[PDB]
């Protein structure tokens, strides 16, 4: 019900992602670390990078195990490589416990650390499937829940300024929490609402109908899942499906029409900027995304808005915002922008996840995120993605 010692143990930001402080090795050495809910390496900083203060020095912990094993992981965007094994972790502002875990020492890395994010290293927090090289390698969760007696249950409450932090401040500020092995009911307001995790690999989800402002996006919803929909805290965006984001930008545009933005601004390259306090938040559209319910033929929708999907940048005294919805190739994801907007519970125990509405989302006197249901839905298992 309550973990006073977890709640706001995070900092960052959308852009530059939302860490949380770890230790690794004997004597503990601190690191700050991104929380990633789309991966499943635990991976640090093992040598110098221009980006990093501090890394992982494996010859000054005692309690260092070599694996003996090399580790290489391109993705589109970026690189990361090193030499994989094993130490004594723990969470300061955590759980009371300290585990060993395998750990990758990055040795080599090409746009994988990010300059003034704070973070030296990651924790994949999603399941074995996806760990690198292989599924062999126990990701971080799972040997916490081996150890010790954590409940196999995390959540997560991302939170958006509304605003630019500076350099200074988005140091000093409290980004959020990540509450490991429970949900803390401060966090959210309202009910919480399950979605079951289609497969254990990344956090897979399903999607059963698009709403913007109340309009129904009409598509086959199995274009909603093509070729799968996550939830991931490592990704800035709401990222859809090319079809899908053609389709959504379309009508976002028609309802904020009033206005007319650069394609740049759609295409989430540009800054739009109003003059201090006079972003019109009012003619931009609500978006309504309907996951299937732990019950036969039921879903729920989680709404968001455009205080969620405008993502606060610095230009002068305007507000300037860039479009935080863009396009994939590799289905939908649920990114940041989104997990700002509600309080998140990864229910790994119960192979579902959870949403409300986040007591720390950005809104405005006239509207605000939702999190409501029932609502009579068929054929959901249709909505899925196969091959
Ligand atoms: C999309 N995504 C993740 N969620 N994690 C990784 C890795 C995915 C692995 C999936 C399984 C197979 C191997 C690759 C790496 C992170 C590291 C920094 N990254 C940023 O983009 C910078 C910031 C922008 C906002 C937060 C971070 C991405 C990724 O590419």
């Amino acid at each position: 019900g309550s973990f006073v010692e977890m709640v706001d143990n995070l900092r960052g930001k959308s852009g530059q992602g939302y860490y949380v402080e770890m230790t690794v090795g004997s004597p503990p050495q601190t690191l700050n670390i991104l929380v990633d809910t789309g991966s499943s390496n635990f991976a640090v900083g093992a040598a110098p990078h221009p980006f990093l203060h501090r890394y992982y020095q494996r010859q000054l912990s005692s309690t260092y195990r070599d694996l003996r094993k090399g580790v290489y992981v391109p993705y589109t965007q970026g690189k990361w490589e090193g030499e994989l094994g094993t130490d004594l972790v723990s969470i300061p502002h955590g759980p009371n416990v300290t585990v060993r875990a395998n750990i990758a020492a990055i040795t080599e890395s090409d746009k994988f650390f990010i300059n003034g994010s704070n973070w030296e290293g990651i924790l994949g927090l999603a399941y074995a499937e996806i760990a690198r090289p292989d599924d062999s390698l126990e990701p971080f969760f799972d040997s916490l829940v081996k150890q010790t007696h954590v409940p196999n249950l995390f959540s997560l409450q991302l939170c958006g300024a509304g605003f630019p932090l500076n350099q200074s401040e988005v140091l000093a500020s409290v980004g959020g929490s990540m509450i490991i092995g429970g949900i803390d009911h401060s966090l959210y307001t309202g009910s919480l609402w399950y979605t079951p995790i289609r497969r254990e690999w990344y956090y897979e989800v399903i999607i059963v109908r698009v709403e913007i402002n109340g309009q129904d996006l009409k598509m086959d919803c199995k274009e909603y899942n093509y070729d799968k929909s996550i939830v991931d805290s490592g990704t800035t965006n709401l990222r859809l499906p090319k079809k899908v984001f053609e389709a959504a930008v379309k009508s976002i545009k028609a309802a904020s029409s009033t206005e007319k933005f650069p394609d740049g601004f759609w295409l989430g390259e540009q800054l739009v900027c109003w003059q201090a306090g006079t972003t019109p938040w009012n003619i931009f559209p609500v978006i309504s995304l309907y996951l299937m319910g732990e019950v036969t033929n039921q879903s729920f929708r989680i709404t968001i808005l455009p205080q969620q999907y405008l993502r606060p940048v610095e230009d002068s005294q305007d507000d300037c915002y860039k479009f935080a919805i863009s396009q994939s190739s590799t289905g939908t994801v649920m990114g940041a922008v989104i997990m700002e907007g509600f309080y998140v519970v990864f229910d790994r125990a119960r192979k579902r996840i959870g949403f409300a509405v986040s007591a720390c989302h950005v809104h405005d006197e006239f509207r605000t995120a939702a999190v409501e249901g029932p609502f009579v839905t068929l054929d959901m298992e249709d909505c899925g993605y196969n091959i």
